[PDB]
C-alpha cells in the first residue's frame, strides 16, 4: 500500500513528463465491484439527469467515498510537485453513464478558460470491459506530443491528466454501458480569480 512511493516515484514524474498517468488495479476487485453496485444503484434514485454528482457521504455511496478518499491521499502525497500547482481542494465526484448505443463524447478541453481545475482524475469501474467489443476508449491528444494516447475504460483503472488546453480528449462510441467517476482538483491561484470573474462556487448555486 505504498502510496507515498507511488505518488513521488510514479505519478509525479509521469505527470511532469507526459501530463498523463495510468494506475491499474487501484482498489482491487472486491472494492471495484462494490463501487459498480453503488453506481448502478444511483439509477433507482433517479439521480441521473447521463451524469450525477456525488459528495461521498450519501447513504449507499460510501464505497465511492472510499475511492474519493484514496484519490485525495495520492494528491496529498504529491503536493507541491505536480507542476507549480497548489491543490487546496476539489470538485465533488461526477458519475457518468454512457448508455452504450454508440454514444461517446466529442473532443473538448475540461478547463479551457481557467475555472481553477488543474488535474482531472478518472476511475473506471467497468467489469470485464473489452474495448475490442464495447469500445468506449478515451483518446487524449497531449499537446506537442507525437501520437495520441488511447486509454481503455478498464475495470479498477485510475487516470490522471492536466485539465487545461494541454489535453484535448474525446470518448469514442460505447457499445455497452460505460461508467466513470471523475474528480477535478483545484489550483489555489487559478481558483481564487475564477471565483472573482465566474458564477462558480457557493454563489453559483440556485435557490428556490
Ligand atoms: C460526461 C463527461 N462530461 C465531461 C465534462 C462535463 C462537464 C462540463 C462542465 C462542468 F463544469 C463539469 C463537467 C467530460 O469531460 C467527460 C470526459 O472527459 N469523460 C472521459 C471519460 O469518461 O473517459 N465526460
Ligand atoms: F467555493
Ligand atoms: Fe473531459
Amino acid at each position: 500500500l505504498p502510496a507515498l512511493k507511488l505518488a513521488l516515484e510514479y505519478i509525479v514524474p509521469c505527470m511532469n513528463k507526459h501530463g498523463i498517468c495510468v494506475v491499474d488495479d487501484f482498489l482491487g476487485k472486491e472494492t471495484g465491484q462494490q463501487i459498480g453496485d453503488e453506481v448502478r444503484a444511483l439509477h433507482d434514485t433517479g439521480k441521473f439527469t447521463k451524469i450525477t454528482w456525488i459528495e461521498g457521504k450519501e447513504p449507499g455511496c460510501e464505497t465511492i467515498g472510499l475511492l474519493m478518499s484514496s484519490m485525495d491521499d495520492l494528491i496529498r502525497h504529491c503536493n507541491g510537485k505536480l507542476g507549480s500547482y497548489k491543490i487546496n481542494g476539489r470538485t465533488k465526484a461526477m458519475v457518468a453513464c454512457y448508455p452504450g448505443n454508440g454514444t461517446g463524447y466529442v473532443r473538448h478541453v475540461d478547463n479551457p478558460n481557467g475555472d481553477g481545475r488543474c488535474v482531472t482524475c478518472i476511475y473506471y469501474l467497468n467489469k470485464d470491459w473489452d474495448a475490442k467489443v464495447s469500445g468506449g476508449i478515451l483518446r487524449i491528444f497531449p499537446e506537442g506530443k507525437a501520437q495520441f494516447a488511447d486509454i481503455e475504460p478498464k475495470f479498477d483503472r485510475l487516470l490522471f491528466f492536466w485539465s487545461d488546453r494541454r489535453n484535448p480528449h474525446e470518448v469514442q462510441p460505447a457499445y455497452a454501458t460505460r461508467y466513470a467517476i471523475t474528480v477535478w482538483y483545484f489550483d489555489a491561484d487559478e481558483r481564487a480569480r475564477a471565483k472573482v470573474k465566474y458564477l462558480t462556487g457557493e454563489k453559483g448555486v440556485r435557490v428556490e
